[PDB]
């Protein structure tokens, strides 16, 4: 077995030691020897990639590796693609689990049986990289601890999942053919600082390249930037440290280049400024450059500007040149507010963890790219590291294409009791200070970085304190933040707490979460608020996602937050036919596990919308409308940029019907105003509601968007003429049959059967043809959503839960008792009469009291009256349903549309005329619940049917006891005909968070008494 | 950090004490260049957390210090950072890096004067008084170390014990130092002389200046 020192301490079980023989870190280097090939960021021949096909063997201990693999190839091994989780190649399980820790808790020990990764790579160094000079290597990402070794030699060791870990290797390579052996532990004491809610996985999941330096080397450097009072006059500041013999020829070049111009250069020999006693830093130089008219950068206009440090001899030989893009900007808090080159944010943010699909926590480019096009699509400015440190490229492409950027420390430990045992804890500052600083040294020379935050859910400690305070001592360029022991302590200069609601207190004891409006005002409080997370996307979510930007646009120092989160972490199996679908905890035989709370997304892990996305770029639009006559007030809330690619489309209907359109050009000035008169509107032909909307197209496309983008929207009703004109009087009187257990009414091709032992509509004829698969009964409640489940940990229940009260009240059993089924005969119509009451255990949770009027024009008016128990608990839903026998391709409707809207997640949609395929009225959400939902609808087509009205429909071929009983959609099954679920009343989905009731009390079914009517008939 | 019996006996006679972590770095170039290094965090932490952990509880012990001639450095500022987090009680100082940076509650330099001005570049010893009512400064000012005492020397202490009394915001120092380091050794007929730096073979050495 591979042996001894390396067996014998255990490095894997001790917080003291977390590396051995590491480099030092530093901003991403590429070592050029040529500055042109610098400043153009040019591929680098100093810098190689070792990702591809590497060996791979699986063992359960490290105990287990044979000490033949240090020497050579194992037989046994595979051949795989790094960078790669083992996981993902099927070697062991993923698990999923939230707060719990995968691992016994027993600091700083892991289990005995400890899945390890023994990778490999026979490879190629040329004789010239040996000649001369410094050969590192960089492992960009190793989960969660590792032992290198390179000719059978032992390197080092390293821990930090999320940081590069570097060893020089000169020493140890020869000319030709060499083989790297690296062991990687799934488990080690650094698993105890890395307890995120997501999946559990593990291998050499980043890139891994060597770096050749020479041995007079840049090795730091950092640049600043700061500016006179109104950022017309800037210095940029670069520090720059060599390694190396000093010699007095030694010179640094900084220059600055804006494109192909250089605007600016500065040239001195090492040797700073005295700083104490003892003198200074010969190793190093500052040089100060002076920048007249700066571009500014922000998410709005991401102004770059190329800075290269060259390192040479005063007579001109360089020795390597460095580089980096620089985006001059000042971020600082004043008098409360967190500003941005003088101007405060507003900060329109989500959360994003590094999750595919199929490679699971690999990243690449491509989808990274697609990642950053679709949230500046869907109007974010600004990401969260959710939590951790990224994968490098990350970084530059958040640079060059304009988001703000939360880097956030590698340091999560919300499974320990209580949060902060080990951030309190002195013998774990040592650790915890590597994840703080090498993250630091790492990043800073990033603009998108704009905030440095100390990591996630691990209490408030004293070690916390330590790494606030050694941040603002080595960058004061950039607040920091914490979230941990209650979002406002002495760690953050940003109140950001998690799930803070806006008006409601949640008055826990310890860490309480203030109404953020209440949170500002607290006697003593100056700071700035920005929730770290808001907003749970989990599943159908979202509601009441407007009360939080209203609040935000209305309170100055509330400047935003960051949605929880980006992307369901579902994963890819395949079934026995080989067809993928959506997984998520204990799907993979992983236990304990926290099943769908990894799936929180506003988007589907292949990067497919969940409706709720429309929502969020509707509330984060950055101009603002009012009305006011035929006058439209537009109001820009981008704070740098003139609206130059922008035109207002507006658009009049009557009742889905167009009037009149037309379109204007935007010219705004940030924070301004625009006018916009609109010409006199033609008096509308027919009865009915004016709507006016206005949208905000992007004539040119962006790096970010396409040539027609839509990036805002508003609707308005205009005037209204109430229909006063009566049907014409039809000449037909439909015929009542009675029977015993049956009343039937004809009218031509028309026939309708009530049951009278049920007092339900039963059966319907068009021409001979049934319509009818299930009678059309009341309904009251729903396929729960996560929200009503609210649960965030598999083992524990909330009481208060709507669906646990739902349930314990009986809502899901109750029957309907028959009180009342009359039939009259009128002038001109059919009256059927019926009351129906329901009951769980002695127990009346409803009344339901109905009219279906059928006349001679073959109209069904059902007129619906509900009572409820003020002390049931308030139902889901206050509607009708049925089975269709009808399965038609289209639904076309007059309401609000087109995606899946609910009644507090409803400001998105727009009233119009729309028409859909039936397959786009179902919302495939992994875990099936109630969706589809489409408000404020007037009036519904599907096949020969009309509803008219003012309801809540949805309409697909999954019953609502189906999507109860299915835990996965690739489980769900269409159902012969179509389940229409029509509502007069329906509850908010909620989704202040999803671990406790959540909707508001304005958007609960509370009115004890309800009324609603449909009419039914043939187009 | 002394011998734990120290702490006892300054708590039953009467003493207040300044208790002070195990670090200094003075042969550095520039002083802090390992202070300043966040991989020498770890290492220096300890021998911080470790002196308060230990003699927390000794009403002796007011002042806690971060060490002594080790620059200033951003490792500094975090240790500074964890003891008023962990213990409110008890202010913080430390002279290195100019005797007044964001690592001290006190101002509290070596060898600055009474009247006389030092002004040597980035770590200036100013005059006492004037130091005290520099722009924005507020702090008391208690001298870390002064009145070097070696030798035939002492001259000039009335001058700081007017001033001290006097000044509010001056409020004394720690006279540099108790006890001559000289170690006893014996000639050939066995009886014992003063010995200082070089005397026992000792190279480099700096001779008298123990004492
Ligand atoms: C905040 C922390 C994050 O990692 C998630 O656990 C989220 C809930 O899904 O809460
Ligand atoms: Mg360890
Ligand atoms: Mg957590
Ligand atoms: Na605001
Ligand atoms: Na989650
Ligand atoms: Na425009
Ligand atoms: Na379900
Ligand atoms: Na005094
Ligand atoms: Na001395």
């Amino acid at each position: 077995m591979i042996d001894p020192v390396v067996l014998q301490r255990r490095d894997w079980e001790n917080p003291g030691v977390t590396q051995l023989n590491r480099l030092a870190a530093h901003p991403p280097f590429a070592s050029w020897r040529n500055s042109e090939e610098a400043r153009t960021d040019r591929p680098s021949q100093q810098l190689r990639s070792l990702n591809g096909e590497w060996r791979f063997a699986w063992f359960p201990a490290p105990e287990a590796v044979p000490e033949s693999w240090l020497e050579c190839d194992l037989p046994e091994a595979d051949t795989v693609v790094v960078p790669s989780n083992w996981q993902m190649h099927g070697y062991d399980a993923p698990i999923y689990t939230n707060v719990t820790y995968p691992i016994t808790v027993n600091p700083p020990f892991v289990p005995t049986e400890n899945p390890t990764g023994c990778y490999s790579l026979t490879f190629n160094v040329d004789e010239s990289w040996l000649q001369e000079g410094q050969t590192r290597i960089i492992f960009d990402g190793v989960n969660s601890a590792f032992h290198l070794w390179c000719n059978g030699r032992w390197v080092g060791y390293g821990q930090d999942s999320r940081l590069p870990s570097e060893f020089d290797l000169s020493a140890f390579l020869r000319a030709g053919e060499n083989r790297l052996a690296v062991m990687v532990l799934r488990w080690s004491d650094g698993s105890y600082l890395e307890d995120q809610d997501m999946w559990r996985m593990s291998g050499i999941f980043r890139d891994v390249s060597l770096l050749h330096k020479p041995t007079t080397q840049i090795s730091d450097f950092h640049v600043a930037t700061r500016f006179n009072d109104d950022f017309s006059r800037a210095v940029l500041e670069a520090e720059v440290q060599m390694c190396g013999e000093l010699r007095d020829y030694l010179r640094v070049t900084v220059s600055l280049w804006q494109g192909e111009t250089q605007v600016a250069s500065g040239t001195a020999p090492f040797g700073g400024e005295i700083i104490d006693e003892r003198g200074g830093y010969a190793d190093r130089v500052t040089l100060r450059l002076n920048v007249e008219n700066p571009k500014l950068w922000s998410a709005e206009i991401p102004n770059l500007y190329r800075a290269v440090v060259e390192l040479h001899t005063a007579d001109g030989t360089l020795i390597e040149a460095e580089a980096c893009d620089v985006g001059f900007r000042e971020v600082r808090i004043e008098n409360g507010l967190l500003l941005l080159n003088g101007k405060p944010l507003l900060i329109r943010g989500v959360n994003r963890h590094e999750h595919h699909p199929l490679h699971g926590q690999v990243m690449d480019e491509q989808t990274m790219v697609q990642d950053i096009l679709l949230m500046k699509q869907n109007n974010f400015n600004a990401v969260r590291c959710s939590h951790y440190p990224n994968h490098p490229l990350w970084y530059t492409l958040c640079d060059r294409y304009g988001l703000y950027v939360v880097d956030e420390a590698n340091i999560e430990t919300h499974g320990m009791v209580p949060m902060n045992r080990l951030t309190d804890d002195p013998r774990w500052l040592p650790a915890m200070s590597e994840r703080v600083t090498r993250m630091v040294q790492r990043d800073r020379n990033h603009p998108s970085v704009i905030i440095w935050s100390l990591g996630n859910e691990s209490g408030h400690g004293a070690n916390h304190d330590a790494l606030y305070r050694w941040i603002k001592s080595v960058d004061p360029s950039r607040p920091v933040q914490y979230e941990g022991g209650g979002a406002d302590t002495t760690a953050t200069d940003i109140i950001c707490p998690m799930y803070a609601r806006v008006d409601e207190d949640q008055p826990f004891p310890a860490v309480p979460k203030w109404s953020i409006k209440k949170w500002l005002s607290l006697p003593g409080e100056t700071r700035p608020l920005i929730l770290c997370e808001y907003a749970h996307a989990m599943g159908n979510s979202l509601g009441g996602f407007a009360k939080y930007w209203q609040a935000f646009r209305q309170y100055p120092r509330l400047q935003g937050g960051f949605v929880w989160d980006w992307v369901d972490q579902s994963l890819i199996k395949y079934d026995e036919n080989g067809n993928p679908w959506s997984a998520y905890g204990g799907d993979f035989g992983d236990t304990p596990n926290d099943r769908q709370f990894c799936m929180n997304g506003l988007v589907f892990a292949d990067r497919t919308p969940h409706p709720a996305l429309t929502e969020a770029k509707h509330q984060q639009q950055f101009f603002q409308f009012r009305l006011s006559g035929q006058t439209i007030e537009v109001t820009s809330e981008y704070l740098f940029r003139h609206s130059d690619n922008e035109l207002l489309h507006w658009m009049v209907a009557l009742d889905g019907k167009p009037l009149a359109s037309g379109e204007v050009p935007l010219d705004v000035a940030p924070q301004g105003k625009q006018l916009i008169e609109l010409p006199e509107l033609p008096q509308p032909e027919s009865a009915g509601q004016l709507w006016l909307t206005v949208r905000v197209v992007q004539p040119n496309a962006t790096a970010w968007s396409e040539a027609g983008h839509i990036s805002a929207w508003q609707q308005w009703r205009l005037a209204e003429n109430l229909s006063v004109t009566l049907p014409a009087a039809s000449h037909a009187i439909p015929h009542l049959t009675t029977s015993e257990m049956d009343f039937c009414i004809e009218l031509g091709n028309k026939r309708w059967q009530f049951n009278r032992q049920s007092g339900f509509l039963s059966q319907m004829w068009i021409g001979d043809k049934k319509q009818l698969l299930t009678p059309l009964r009341d309904q009251f409640t729903r396929a729960p959503l996560d929200n009503d489940i609210a649960v965030s940990e598999a083992t524990r229940i909330d009481p208060n839960a709507w669906v646990e009260r739902w349930k314990a009240a009986g809502h899901y059993q109750a029957e309907a008792a028959l009180l009342q089924c009359t039939a009259d005969t009128l002038a001109d119509a059919v009256l059927i009469t019926t009351a129906h009451a329901w009951q769980h255990q002695g127990k009346t949770l409803f009344i339901s009291r109905k009219t279906y009027r059928i006349d001679g024009s073959g109209q069904m008016a059902i007129t619906v009256d509900v009572e409820v128990a003020s002390d049931t608990p308030h139902p889901a839903r206050i509607g009708l349903n049925c089975q269709l026998a009808q399965v038609a391709e289209r639904v076309n409707w007059l309401g609000l549309g087109p995606q899946e809207n609910y009644p507090d997640r409803l400001t998105a949609a727009c009233f119009d005329r729309w028409d859909l395929p039936l397959s786009d009225m179902y919302t495939p959400y992994v875990f099936p619940s109630e969706n589809g939902l489409r408000c404020g609808t007037r009036e519904l087509n599907y096949g020969p049917h009309q509803w008219r009205g003012d309801f809540q429909f949805n309409i697909s071929r999954y019953s609502q006891q189906q999507l109860m009983e299915t835990s996965h959609r690739h489980l769900l099954h269409a159902e012969e005909g179509t389940w229409l679920n029509i509502d007069g009343f329906h509850m908010g989905i909620g989704g202040d968070d999803s671990w406790s009731p959540s909707v508001s009390a304005e958007f609960q079914l509370s009115a004890g008494r309800y009324h609603y009517q449909l009419v039914w008939c043939q187009k």
